[PDB]
């Protein structure tokens, strides 16, 4: 729990490119975000292991003052990597520029119950919210706290290169090269560098990425290949961590037959999971049982499950009178979602009154040329957004809320079930004291309908040397956490 930096230093593969900058407002992309746990702090973050909150810059747990304001306190001490103070003013400035439509920032859908962020006074700051919230201290994560003066004196430059109050300050960042960090000897928080300098080579091409761990180039690799996965573990730590991110089974709810449930549910009938999972993925992912990855702290098995049935599924194609079924299911270019629809392809094409066809896509171009535009029948596609949080609520809103996947996507808001889920999802966060059981009913409606479903959730797998790191845990996200590991 204690390791002195000095000497030790740590270097990474990463598997995915730099592909937005380091703002916290704009970078979405997984290896900025995950540059970010090092270089940025939230009032509260959220442990990128275990996903549960810990007190970053704030002093203290959240004052509920009443049932709708906050105060919340800086920790004493804190600075940013220039070596000016963190101050409440910044506070402020970080929640109302990712807020400020005009920076049309991502993470502002993931706080829209807050009114108002005000500075009390030099220590603690006030958060006024629209209608009470029992998840507020879980959403403090996604709003890294920036130094304004930093940001404003250019907010390009700031972009390029981040100034935080994290444990590792950025020192330099090359595109398909590396991210250089080294320890911020000024840090009063709870995870200081173990480490003083950093170093994530980016390693995109799998042949390299599993050569620099082999030859002891790099202590730890994310995204190991499936099939390499056991000659790594002679020598190293390999782990196949459960994830969110899941491939789901979308459908057109407003174009026939998908209007039906029951083909809905036939179609995912069908579907050989066991089978998908050993081929395509060996092993390294999980047939959904319920919305949530089993291993999530608040799964429960839904009530509907779609266990391989063929014969379930022609029943239902039958009972909801389908003389023939042909349609083209569309599917991204991932190269692992290319080994999957063919297999999903196969197995539809096997029911009696069923005929399909395959047009790989790429994202933009299936989205925009074709779901948007609702020239679009079915979909499978990949999506993940628990690397901005874990909650229920988080994890339900982001497919099931709002106009932007019910109205404009799957076109299931005109119906009875989803007014049902949309009164559950306001209920759940009025009070803790009925949430798991309105999240709970929503998603046993979610599996019953099936309008957008997960087909599996994937495993992670990540490649590590216990001989030279110590404490690393892998992600059940992208990305790589060295908050709290150190070298031997």
């Amino acid at each position: 729990s204690f390791s002195s930096p000095s000497g030790s230093t740590i270097e990474a593969g990463i598997a995915y490119p730099i592909s937005t900058g380091f703002d916290p407002l704009t970078s979405s992309g997984a290896s900025s975000m995950a540059a970010n746990l090092h270089i940025f702090e939230g009032l509260v973050d959220l442990h990128p292991v275990t996903r549960q909150p810990y007190l970053a810059l704030a002093a203290k747990e959240p004052e509920q003052k009443d049932d709708l304001t906050y105060y919340i306190s800086l920790r004493e001490g804190a600075m940013f990597h220039d070596g000016s103070p963190v101050t409440t003013e910044d506070v402020v400035y970080s929640f109302e520029r990712v807020l400020d439509p005009a920076k049309a920032s991502l993470f502002a859908q993931f706080i829209p119950f807050i009114a108002s962020v005000t500075a009390l006074d030099d220590n603690v700051v006030e958060f006024k919210l629209k209608y009470p919230f029992a998840l507020f201290k879980e959403r403090l994560t996604i709003i890294k706290i920036v130094p304004k003066h930093i940001v404003e004196a250019g907010q390009s430059a700031f972009d390029a290169k981040p100034i935080g109050s994290g444990p590792y300050k950025f020192v330099s960042a090359t595109k398909d090269d590396r991210i250089v960090f080294e320890a911020n000897t000024v840090y009063n928080g709870h995870y200081p560098a173990k480490v003083e300098k950093m170093t994530w080579f980016l390693l995109s091409d799998d042949a390299a990425r599993v050569t620099a761990q082999e030859s002891g180039r790099v202590q730890a690799i994310e995204s190991v290949p499936y099939l390499d996965a056991e000659r790594l573990k002679r020598k190293n730590n390999v782990e196949s961590v459960q994830s969110f991110g899941l491939l789901f089974l979308m459908f057109n709810c407003e174009k026939a037959p998908f209007d039906n449930p029951k083909v809905r549910q036939a179609l995912h009938y069908a579907l050989d999971k066991q089978k998908l999972i050993d081929i395509v993925f060996l092993g390294n992912a999980k047939a959904a049982t319920s919305y949530l990855q089993d291993t999530h702290p608040d799964y429960v098995k839904a009530s509907s499950q779609y266990d391989y049935d063929k014969a379930k599924a022609e029943k239902l194609l039958a009972e909801a009178g389908i003389t023939n079924l042909t349609f083209q299911l569309l599917a991204t270019d991932h190269a692992w979602v290319k080994e999957c629809a063919p297999l999903i392809l196969e197995s539809w094409n096997a029911l009696s009154v069923v005929k399909v066809t395959l047009q790989h896509l790429q994202s933009g171009a299936l989205y925009s040329a074709h779901v948007d535009k609702g020239a679009y029948e079915v979909v499978i596609a990949p999506g993940d957004p628990s690397v901005f949080g874990n909650d229920l609520d988080l994890l339900l809103s982001w497919w099931y809320r709002g106009d932007v996947w019910p109205k404009r996507r799957f076109r299931w808001a005109n119906t009875a079930e989803y007014h049902e889920v949309q009164k559950l999802l306001d209920e759940a966060i009025k009070n803790p004291a009925g949430s798991k059981v309105a999240w709970q009913k929503a998603i046993n409606i979610i599996a019953e309908q099936v309008p957008l479903y997960p087909i599996i959730h994937r495993k992670l797998p990540t490649a590590w040397n216990t001989k030279k790191l110590t404490d690393f845990q892998p992600l059940p996200t992208t990305g790589l956490s060295f908050l709290g590991v150190g070298r031997t």
